[PDB]
RNA sequence: GCCCUGAAAAAGGGC
């Protein structure tokens, strides 16, 4: 079993999928 | 329960 759900793995992700758009949006 | 897509602090979708 993990101790991470799928929000959690995905959660650090917007850490990348975020700053893009955060970033290429001024 | 696990993800994927959404930027999402929506909305969605697959199994």
């Amino acid at each position: 079993d993990r101790g991470l759900t799928s929000r959690d793995r995905r959660r650090i992700a917007r850490w990348e999928k975020r700053i893009a758009y955060a970033l290429k949006n001024g």
